[PDB]
This record gives structure tokens, C-alpha cells and sequence, in this order.
DNA sequence: GGTAGATCCTGAC
DNA sequence: TCAGGACTAC
């Protein structure tokens, strides 16, 4: 799931486990658990404590308990759902939080790609994952000119610095493209190759492209079609080791 | 330090 | 054979 997706999964789940007490917690795939390192300090010490709340910080999830957060990234393909105790779990699930009312949390993930951190609430923000997590692509704190010093600095490609998260929290791959096609930038340029003009359009385009999401593709996964904008065949190639999808007649 | 590289894991080739 | 997000060593 992308960031628009994540943060429909922030305000649909809320409700679903707010005020539930966790009596147990359950891992089939302890590989997802990143800290505590070891995955029975993890079930251990979140046992007792009531869900106070959910929010989102990029495309991670950060449950709210009594004394701790548990943070959240779901990658590719992962997956949240609340269910009964009493029927048999899905496919690919690998982590249960079990509710004294009977209910639970469970995530599954066919890949195995997400991460699961737990810290007290006060420590969260400072440690990994959401240490040096850039700010929200929606907020003010995301402006032009935090865009331009981050450009001007680097060596990489444009689409390298979009896809970085200590530039801006969460912003993918489809949006990285979707945004530079809409911003008519090619993804292989240089960064700082930008002008300010360049710049502004993109930090635009990325506010509206991923602002409207959270409320039609014009390159991503359309190589070999015709632009919809010119009707020159898209192209995909790689750009910073990703699937990059242009037209090269609208993006220069 | 900035930056590439390595990395996980398995469905779809 | 290999893409895909967010500790290590050039
Ligand atoms: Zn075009």
C-alpha cells in the first residue's frame, strides 16, 4: 500500500481497536519484528496495555498503547484486519494481536517485506524507523524551498531524491513517476539540474498528485501505450534501481 | 558524510 | 531471473 492507502487504513482501523485491552500476541514470522529484537520481549511487553490511538507518519502506522507505540510498515503487500478469535486465521498471516473481548489484530503479508517496532511513546520519534523521517508531503513543513536545499545539494537524480524518505515521508514510486510526468521533469535528471521553476512545479504536482489520492495514470504502468497527453508511447527503464515509467516527448 | 550496494521473499516470468 | 522500501561499507 502506498501512503493514500495507508492513511485509509489509519482512520478505518482506529475504530475497530480503540479501547481494546491486548491479552496476547502472537508471531509466525519473527523476521517482521525489528525491535525489540527479539520477538518475545515484543509479545511481552505490549500484554496489558489498552490501543489509545493511530496515527500515520509517512506509509508507517504508529499504534498508540498505554506506555508504548507500536510503529508499522506494511510494505508491498501487507495487510491489517480485525476479526473473531474463533475463525481460522488467513493465508500469510504472520502476526496476531489478541483483544480480551475476543477479537484481534492481524497482519498478513505475502512477501514478509514489513517491519514491526515497538518503543515507549517518548522514544518513538527519535528511533528508527521514524528518526529522520522526512516531513509529511501534506504539511507546510514540506515546502518549495525545503525541496530546492535538498536538490542543489545532492548528485543523484530528481527521482532519487523524491524517493528518499528524509526528503519527504513516503512518497512512491507511482507518485515519484505520476509527478514528474505531471511536473514534465524526466526522472533521470539531475537533481540539481533543476531550476527553481522546476522545482516549484514539482513540489506542486507532488502536493496535488498524492493530495488527491487521499481523496487515472498517465505513465505508470503504461509503457508501450500512448501518452495521454501527446499519444507518444510511454517508456520504462531504470532509474535509481526502480521501474521508471516517461513519455519523452512531455517530460524533458 | 554522501552515496551506491546489499538485503529480504516469493509470485509472476 | 528479479522487483520492491527503508544497515553497511565504498
Ligand atoms: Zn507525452
Amino acid at each position: 500500500p502506498q501512503l493514500p492507502e495507508v492513511e485509509t487504513i489509519r482512520r478505518t482501523l482506529l475504530p475497530l481497536i480503540v479501547g481494546k485491552t491486548i491479552e496476547d500476541v502472537r508471531i509466525f514470522w519473527p523476521n517482521i519484528i525489528r525491535h525489540p529484537r527479539d520477538s518475545e520481549a515484543f509479545a511481552a511487553r505490549m500484554i496489558g496495555q489498552t490501543v489509545r490511538g493511530l496515527e500515520r507518519r509517512g506509509k508507517f502506522l504508529k499504534f498508540l498503547l498505554d506506555r508504548d507505540a507500536l510503529i508499522s510498515h506494511l510494505r508491498m503487500e501487507g495487510r491489517y484486519a480485525v476479526a473473531s478469535a474463533l475463525e481460522p486465521l488467513e493465508p500469510h498471516t504472520h502476526v496476531v494481536f489478541c483483544f480480551t473481548d475476543g477479537s484481534e489484530l492481524r497482519y498478513r503479508d505475502v512477501r514478509k517485506f514489513g517491519t514491526m517496532h515497538v518503543y515507549a511513546k517518548e522514544e518513538a520519534d527519535r528511533r528508527p524507523p521514524l528518526a529522520e523521517l522526512g516531513p509529511e508531503p501534506l504539511s507546510p513543513a514540506f515546502s518549495p524551498a525545503v525541496l530546492a536545499e535538498r536538490a542543489v545539494k545532492t548528485k543523484r537524480s530528481v527521482k532519487a531524491l523524491l524517493l528518499d524518505c528524509t526528503v519527504v515521508a513516503g512518497f512512491g514510486n507511482i507518485y515519484v513517476d505520476e509527478s514528474l510526468f505531471r511536473a514534465g521533469i524526466l526522472p533521470g535528471r539531475p537533481a540539481a539540474s533543476l531550476s527553481s521553476k522546476e522545482i516549484e512545479r514539482l513540489h506542486e504536482e507532488m502536493v496535488a498528485t498524492i493530495g488527491e489520492a487521499v481523496m487515472h495514470l498517465y505513465v505508470y504502468g503504461r509503457q508501450g501505450n500512448p501518452c495521454k497527453r501527446c499519444g507518444t508511447p510511454i517508456e520504462k527503464t531504470v532509474v535509481a534501481g526502480r521501474g521508471t515509467h516517461y513519455c519523452p516527448r512531455c517530460q524533458r
